[PDB]
Protein backbone atom coordinates (compact mmCIF):
# COMPACT_ATOMS: atom_id res chain seq x y z
CA UNK A 1 0.00 0.00 0.00
CA UNK A 2 2.80 2.55 -0.68
CA UNK A 3 3.31 2.88 -4.42
CA UNK A 4 6.00 4.15 -6.75
CA UNK A 5 5.12 4.44 -10.42
CA UNK A 6 7.59 4.19 -13.26
CA UNK A 7 5.88 6.57 -15.66
CA UNK A 8 5.58 6.85 -19.36
CA UNK A 9 8.74 8.39 -20.76
CA UNK A 10 10.95 7.12 -17.93
CA UNK A 11 13.07 5.43 -20.61
CA UNK A 12 14.10 8.84 -22.02
CA UNK A 13 16.81 11.29 -20.91
CA UNK A 14 14.28 14.08 -20.28
CA UNK A 15 13.57 16.06 -17.12
CA UNK A 16 10.03 14.72 -17.03
CA UNK A 17 9.50 11.04 -16.45
CA UNK A 18 11.32 10.39 -13.17
CA UNK A 19 10.00 7.85 -10.67
CA UNK A 20 6.82 9.02 -8.97
CA UNK A 21 7.31 10.02 -6.21
CA UNK A 22 11.03 10.63 -6.63
CA UNK A 23 11.54 10.26 -2.87
CA UNK A 24 9.02 8.00 -1.21
CA UNK A 25 8.74 8.92 2.46
CA UNK A 26 7.57 5.95 4.57
CA UNK A 27 7.72 4.63 8.13
CA UNK A 28 9.52 1.40 9.02
CA UNK A 29 7.54 -1.74 8.27
CA UNK A 30 6.03 -0.48 5.04
CA UNK A 31 5.62 -2.54 1.89
CA UNK A 32 6.64 -0.57 -1.20
CA UNK A 33 5.24 -1.53 -4.60
CA UNK A 34 6.78 -0.38 -7.87
CA UNK A 35 4.66 -0.63 -11.02
CA UNK A 36 6.03 -0.24 -14.52
CA UNK A 37 3.61 2.08 -16.38
CA UNK A 38 6.10 2.84 -19.17
CA UNK A 39 6.10 1.34 -22.67
CA UNK A 40 9.45 -0.48 -22.28
CA UNK A 41 10.98 -2.85 -19.71
CA UNK A 42 12.45 -1.50 -16.47
CA UNK A 43 13.87 -2.91 -13.27
CA UNK A 44 14.63 -1.72 -9.74
CA UNK A 45 18.12 -2.09 -8.23
CA UNK A 46 19.26 -0.77 -4.86
CA UNK A 47 22.42 1.33 -5.20
CA UNK A 48 24.78 2.69 -2.55
CA UNK A 49 25.18 6.33 -1.58
CA UNK A 50 27.56 6.93 -4.50
CA UNK A 51 25.34 5.22 -7.08
CA UNK A 52 27.01 1.80 -7.31
CA UNK A 53 24.70 -1.25 -7.49
CA UNK A 54 24.33 -3.24 -4.30
CA UNK A 55 22.22 -6.24 -3.31
CA UNK A 56 19.55 -4.89 -0.93
CA UNK A 57 16.54 -5.08 -3.22
CA UNK A 58 16.82 -6.16 -6.82
CA UNK A 59 13.94 -6.83 -9.18
CA UNK A 60 13.62 -9.12 -12.18
CA UNK A 61 12.78 -7.41 -15.47
CA UNK A 62 9.44 -5.63 -15.30
CA UNK A 63 7.35 -5.46 -18.44
CA UNK A 64 4.56 -2.90 -18.77
CA UNK A 65 2.13 -3.54 -15.92
CA UNK A 66 4.52 -5.70 -13.88
CA UNK A 67 5.11 -5.01 -10.18
CA UNK A 68 7.99 -5.39 -7.70
CA UNK A 69 7.72 -5.20 -3.90
CA UNK A 70 10.16 -4.67 -1.03
CA UNK A 71 9.41 -4.25 2.67
CA UNK A 72 11.51 -1.55 4.30
CA UNK A 73 12.14 -2.65 7.88
CA UNK A 74 14.99 -0.30 8.86
CA UNK A 75 15.42 3.47 9.10
CA UNK A 76 17.66 5.11 6.54
CA UNK A 77 17.91 6.52 3.02
CA UNK A 78 17.82 4.06 0.13
CA UNK A 79 18.68 5.00 -3.44
CA UNK A 80 17.87 2.82 -6.43
CA UNK A 81 18.13 2.90 -10.17
CA UNK A 82 17.27 0.80 -13.22
CA UNK A 83 20.01 -1.25 -14.89
CA UNK A 84 18.49 -0.47 -18.30
CA UNK A 85 18.42 3.30 -17.58
CA UNK A 86 21.02 3.99 -14.88
CA UNK A 87 20.47 7.78 -14.93
CA UNK A 88 16.97 7.24 -13.53
CA UNK A 89 17.67 7.33 -9.80
CA UNK A 90 15.03 7.37 -7.09
CA UNK A 91 14.96 7.30 -3.28
CA UNK A 92 13.05 5.71 -0.46
CA UNK A 93 13.43 7.48 2.88
CA UNK A 94 12.48 5.34 5.85
CA UNK A 95 11.97 7.08 9.18
CA UNK B 1 25.27 25.06 6.49
CA UNK B 2 23.09 22.91 4.22
CA UNK B 3 25.33 22.41 1.21
CA UNK B 4 24.62 20.61 -2.05
CA UNK B 5 27.54 19.75 -4.30
CA UNK B 6 27.32 19.26 -8.04
CA UNK B 7 30.22 16.81 -8.35
CA UNK B 8 32.73 16.29 -11.12
CA UNK B 9 31.05 13.96 -13.62
CA UNK B 10 27.52 15.27 -13.09
CA UNK B 11 27.47 15.87 -16.87
CA UNK B 12 27.68 12.07 -17.33
CA UNK B 13 24.50 10.37 -18.60
CA UNK B 14 24.37 7.72 -15.90
CA UNK B 15 23.52 7.25 -12.22
CA UNK B 16 26.81 7.98 -10.45
CA UNK B 17 27.63 11.68 -10.44
CA UNK B 18 24.29 12.86 -9.06
CA UNK B 19 23.84 15.86 -6.74
CA UNK B 20 25.26 15.30 -3.26
CA UNK B 21 23.13 14.85 -1.26
CA UNK B 22 20.41 13.87 -3.74
CA UNK B 23 17.77 14.77 -1.16
CA UNK B 24 18.86 17.59 1.14
CA UNK B 25 16.87 17.49 4.38
CA UNK B 26 16.69 20.86 6.16
CA UNK B 27 14.62 22.72 8.76
CA UNK B 28 12.45 25.64 7.66
CA UNK B 29 14.34 28.91 7.35
CA UNK B 30 17.61 27.42 6.17
CA UNK B 31 19.81 28.91 3.48
CA UNK B 32 20.84 26.27 0.96
CA UNK B 33 23.99 26.64 -1.11
CA UNK B 34 24.65 24.76 -4.34
CA UNK B 35 28.28 24.64 -5.46
CA UNK B 36 29.35 23.59 -8.95
CA UNK B 37 32.42 21.40 -8.51
CA UNK B 38 32.06 19.90 -12.01
CA UNK B 39 34.16 20.77 -15.08
CA UNK B 40 31.24 22.14 -17.12
CA UNK B 41 28.50 24.72 -16.51
CA UNK B 42 25.36 23.76 -14.61
CA UNK B 43 22.24 25.51 -13.37
CA UNK B 44 19.54 24.95 -10.76
CA UNK B 45 15.85 25.26 -11.66
CA UNK B 46 12.93 24.46 -9.38
CA UNK B 47 10.45 22.02 -10.98
CA UNK B 48 7.04 20.69 -9.86
CA UNK B 49 6.02 17.08 -9.14
CA UNK B 50 5.59 16.47 -12.88
CA UNK B 51 8.96 17.94 -13.82
CA UNK B 52 7.66 21.24 -15.19
CA UNK B 53 9.91 24.27 -14.53
CA UNK B 54 8.45 26.69 -11.97
CA UNK B 55 9.68 30.01 -10.61
CA UNK B 56 10.46 29.17 -6.98
CA UNK B 57 14.25 29.28 -7.34
CA UNK B 58 16.18 29.64 -10.58
CA UNK B 59 19.93 30.10 -10.94
CA UNK B 60 22.03 31.70 -13.67
CA UNK B 61 24.54 29.42 -15.39
CA UNK B 62 27.09 28.28 -12.80
CA UNK B 63 30.68 27.87 -13.94
CA UNK B 64 33.17 25.70 -12.05
CA UNK B 65 33.48 27.11 -8.53
CA UNK B 66 30.28 29.14 -8.72
CA UNK B 67 27.58 29.08 -6.05
CA UNK B 68 23.81 29.61 -5.95
CA UNK B 69 21.79 30.13 -2.80
CA UNK B 70 18.13 29.92 -1.85
CA UNK B 71 16.48 30.38 1.53
CA UNK B 72 13.70 27.85 2.08
CA UNK B 73 11.15 29.61 4.27
CA UNK B 74 8.28 27.16 3.90
CA UNK B 75 7.69 23.48 4.69
CA UNK B 76 7.57 21.24 1.64
CA UNK B 77 9.24 18.99 -0.91
CA UNK B 78 11.10 20.87 -3.66
CA UNK B 79 12.37 19.18 -6.79
CA UNK B 80 14.95 20.81 -9.01
CA UNK B 81 16.92 20.01 -12.13
CA UNK B 82 19.54 21.46 -14.47
CA UNK B 83 18.30 22.63 -17.88
CA UNK B 84 21.65 21.64 -19.46
CA UNK B 85 21.40 18.10 -18.06
CA UNK B 86 17.68 17.54 -17.43
CA UNK B 87 18.20 13.93 -16.30
CA UNK B 88 19.94 15.34 -13.22
CA UNK B 89 17.13 15.92 -10.76
CA UNK B 90 17.35 16.32 -6.98
CA UNK B 91 15.23 17.40 -4.01
CA UNK B 92 15.26 19.68 -1.02
CA UNK B 93 12.97 18.51 1.75
CA UNK B 94 12.02 21.18 4.25
CA UNK B 95 10.33 20.37 7.55
CA UNK C 1 17.20 -12.17 -48.67
CA UNK C 2 19.54 -9.94 -46.59
CA UNK C 3 17.46 -8.18 -43.99
CA UNK C 4 17.89 -5.89 -41.03
CA UNK C 5 14.93 -5.46 -38.69
CA UNK C 6 14.31 -2.35 -36.60
CA UNK C 7 12.48 -3.96 -33.69
CA UNK C 8 9.75 -2.75 -31.43
CA UNK C 9 11.45 -0.81 -28.67
CA UNK C 10 14.31 0.49 -30.79
CA UNK C 11 13.28 3.99 -29.63
CA UNK C 12 14.35 2.98 -26.09
CA UNK C 13 17.53 4.64 -24.77
CA UNK C 14 19.26 1.43 -23.75
CA UNK C 15 21.01 -1.64 -25.12
CA UNK C 16 18.23 -4.08 -25.91
CA UNK C 17 16.18 -3.09 -28.95
CA UNK C 18 19.11 -2.61 -31.32
CA UNK C 19 19.01 -3.43 -35.05
CA UNK C 20 18.79 -7.14 -35.85
CA UNK C 21 21.38 -8.13 -36.83
CA UNK C 22 23.57 -5.33 -35.51
CA UNK C 23 26.25 -6.29 -38.05
CA UNK C 24 24.89 -7.70 -41.29
CA UNK C 25 27.53 -9.70 -43.18
CA UNK C 26 26.86 -9.90 -46.93
CA UNK C 27 28.72 -10.64 -50.15
CA UNK C 28 29.27 -7.74 -52.55
CA UNK C 29 26.36 -6.86 -54.86
CA UNK C 30 23.71 -7.82 -52.30
CA UNK C 31 20.44 -5.92 -51.90
CA UNK C 32 19.87 -5.14 -48.21
CA UNK C 33 16.34 -4.51 -46.92
CA UNK C 34 15.56 -2.68 -43.68
CA UNK C 35 12.09 -3.02 -42.19
CA UNK C 36 10.69 -0.77 -39.47
CA UNK C 37 8.84 -3.07 -37.05
CA UNK C 38 8.85 -0.40 -34.33
CA UNK C 39 5.87 1.76 -33.32
CA UNK C 40 7.57 5.09 -34.11
CA UNK C 41 9.21 6.50 -37.25
CA UNK C 42 12.85 5.68 -37.96
CA UNK C 43 15.32 6.37 -40.69
CA UNK C 44 18.54 4.82 -41.96
CA UNK C 45 21.51 7.11 -42.67
CA UNK C 46 25.08 6.19 -43.57
CA UNK C 47 27.49 8.03 -41.24
CA UNK C 48 31.18 8.82 -40.80
CA UNK C 49 33.32 8.28 -37.69
CA UNK C 50 32.04 11.54 -36.19
CA UNK C 51 28.40 10.51 -36.53
CA UNK C 52 27.81 12.99 -39.34
CA UNK C 53 25.50 11.86 -42.11
CA UNK C 54 27.29 11.05 -45.37
CA UNK C 55 25.68 10.41 -48.72
CA UNK C 56 25.68 6.72 -49.58
CA UNK C 57 22.47 5.16 -48.31
CA UNK C 58 19.95 7.52 -46.82
CA UNK C 59 16.33 6.60 -46.29
CA UNK C 60 13.18 8.67 -46.15
CA UNK C 61 11.31 8.57 -42.85
CA UNK C 62 10.19 4.96 -42.37
CA UNK C 63 6.70 4.58 -40.97
CA UNK C 64 5.73 1.40 -39.16
CA UNK C 65 5.93 -1.47 -41.65
CA UNK C 66 7.92 0.57 -44.18
CA UNK C 67 10.98 -0.80 -45.90
CA UNK C 68 14.18 0.68 -47.30
CA UNK C 69 16.58 -1.01 -49.71
CA UNK C 70 20.16 -0.41 -50.79
CA UNK C 71 22.44 -2.39 -53.11
CA UNK C 72 25.96 -2.75 -51.71
CA UNK C 73 28.38 -3.00 -54.65
CA UNK C 74 31.66 -2.24 -52.85
CA UNK C 75 33.46 -4.23 -50.17
CA UNK C 76 33.92 -2.36 -46.90
CA UNK C 77 32.49 -1.73 -43.45
CA UNK C 78 29.53 0.63 -43.50
CA UNK C 79 28.23 2.35 -40.35
CA UNK C 80 24.72 3.78 -40.22
CA UNK C 81 22.39 5.30 -37.67
CA UNK C 82 18.93 6.84 -37.28
CA UNK C 83 18.86 10.61 -37.07
CA UNK C 84 15.93 10.44 -34.61
CA UNK C 85 17.75 7.98 -32.36
CA UNK C 86 21.44 8.55 -33.05
CA UNK C 87 22.55 6.14 -30.29
CA UNK C 88 21.17 3.37 -32.50
CA UNK C 89 24.14 2.62 -34.73
CA UNK C 90 24.61 -0.51 -36.84
CA UNK C 91 26.93 -2.00 -39.44
CA UNK C 92 26.81 -3.58 -42.85
CA UNK C 93 29.98 -5.55 -43.56
CA UNK C 94 30.48 -6.26 -47.24
CA UNK C 95 33.13 -8.72 -48.41
CA UNK D 1 46.29 -5.43 -33.51
CA UNK D 2 43.33 -6.27 -31.23
CA UNK D 3 42.47 -2.96 -29.57
CA UNK D 4 39.12 -1.30 -28.95
CA UNK D 5 39.00 2.32 -27.86
CA UNK D 6 36.22 3.81 -25.75
CA UNK D 7 36.44 7.36 -27.06
CA UNK D 8 35.85 10.80 -25.61
CA UNK D 9 32.12 11.46 -25.61
CA UNK D 10 31.16 7.79 -25.35
CA UNK D 11 29.22 8.72 -22.17
CA UNK D 12 26.73 10.76 -24.23
CA UNK D 13 23.61 9.66 -26.14
CA UNK D 14 24.98 11.01 -29.42
CA UNK D 15 25.74 9.43 -32.77
CA UNK D 16 29.41 10.22 -32.28
CA UNK D 17 31.40 8.41 -29.61
CA UNK D 18 30.72 4.74 -30.34
CA UNK D 19 33.37 2.08 -29.60
CA UNK D 20 36.20 2.10 -32.12
CA UNK D 21 36.00 -0.16 -34.00
CA UNK D 22 32.31 -0.92 -33.46
CA UNK D 23 32.97 -4.47 -34.62
CA UNK D 24 36.42 -5.91 -33.95
CA UNK D 25 37.30 -8.81 -36.26
CA UNK D 26 39.87 -11.24 -34.82
CA UNK D 27 40.99 -14.87 -35.13
CA UNK D 28 40.44 -17.37 -32.31
CA UNK D 29 42.87 -17.21 -29.39
CA UNK D 30 43.36 -13.45 -29.67
CA UNK D 31 43.70 -11.22 -26.62
CA UNK D 32 41.41 -8.21 -27.02
CA UNK D 33 42.20 -5.01 -25.12
CA UNK D 34 39.72 -2.20 -24.37
CA UNK D 35 41.08 1.19 -23.32
CA UNK D 36 39.03 3.99 -21.74
CA UNK D 37 39.92 7.29 -23.47
CA UNK D 38 36.78 9.04 -22.15
CA UNK D 39 36.50 11.54 -19.30
CA UNK D 40 34.24 9.33 -17.16
CA UNK D 41 34.32 5.69 -15.98
CA UNK D 42 33.24 2.86 -18.29
CA UNK D 43 33.15 -0.92 -18.13
CA UNK D 44 32.76 -3.84 -20.52
CA UNK D 45 30.05 -6.47 -20.05
CA UNK D 46 29.29 -9.33 -22.42
CA UNK D 47 25.62 -9.39 -23.47
CA UNK D 48 23.66 -12.08 -25.33
CA UNK D 49 22.34 -11.88 -28.87
CA UNK D 50 19.32 -9.87 -27.69
CA UNK D 51 21.30 -7.52 -25.45
CA UNK D 52 20.78 -9.02 -22.00
CA UNK D 53 23.90 -8.93 -19.84
CA UNK D 54 25.57 -12.32 -19.29
CA UNK D 55 28.59 -13.63 -17.43
CA UNK D 56 31.25 -14.32 -20.08
CA UNK D 57 33.61 -11.36 -20.06
CA UNK D 58 33.01 -8.67 -17.48
CA UNK D 59 35.37 -5.86 -16.56
CA UNK D 60 35.82 -3.93 -13.34
CA UNK D 61 35.23 -0.17 -13.59
CA UNK D 62 37.67 1.49 -15.99
CA UNK D 63 38.80 5.00 -15.16
CA UNK D 64 40.35 7.21 -17.82
CA UNK D 65 43.36 5.37 -19.21
CA UNK D 66 42.46 1.99 -17.68
CA UNK D 67 42.49 -1.23 -19.73
CA UNK D 68 40.51 -4.46 -19.77
CA UNK D 69 41.51 -7.61 -21.60
CA UNK D 70 39.85 -10.84 -22.57
CA UNK D 71 41.10 -13.85 -24.53
CA UNK D 72 38.55 -15.02 -27.10
CA UNK D 73 39.10 -18.76 -27.51
CA UNK D 74 35.89 -19.63 -29.39
CA UNK D 75 34.58 -18.61 -32.81
CA UNK D 76 31.40 -16.51 -32.88
CA UNK D 77 29.85 -13.07 -32.58
CA UNK D 78 30.04 -11.53 -29.11
CA UNK D 79 28.13 -8.38 -28.23
CA UNK D 80 28.95 -6.25 -25.22
CA UNK D 81 27.87 -3.04 -23.57
CA UNK D 82 28.70 -0.85 -20.60
CA UNK D 83 26.61 -1.13 -17.45
CA UNK D 84 26.94 2.63 -16.93
CA UNK D 85 25.83 3.39 -20.52
CA UNK D 86 23.80 0.42 -21.78
CA UNK D 87 22.96 2.02 -25.14
CA UNK D 88 26.65 1.81 -26.06
CA UNK D 89 26.83 -1.62 -27.69
CA UNK D 90 29.77 -3.11 -29.58
CA UNK D 91 30.76 -6.44 -31.11
CA UNK D 92 33.74 -8.74 -31.25
CA UNK D 93 33.60 -11.15 -34.19
CA UNK D 94 35.84 -14.19 -33.81
CA UNK D 95 36.76 -16.34 -36.84
CU1 LIG E 1 14.51 1.75 -16.69
CU1 LIG F 1 12.73 -7.13 -0.47
CU1 LIG G 1 23.87 20.35 -15.38
CU1 LIG H 1 15.23 5.66 -34.98
CU1 LIG I 1 30.14 3.46 -20.50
Amino acid sequence: DAQIIIPNGNYDVTGAGFYSPLNLEIPVGTTVTWTNDDSVPHNIQSIDVNGKVIQLFNSPPLNTGDRFEHVFEEEGVYKYYCSFHPWRVGLVTVS
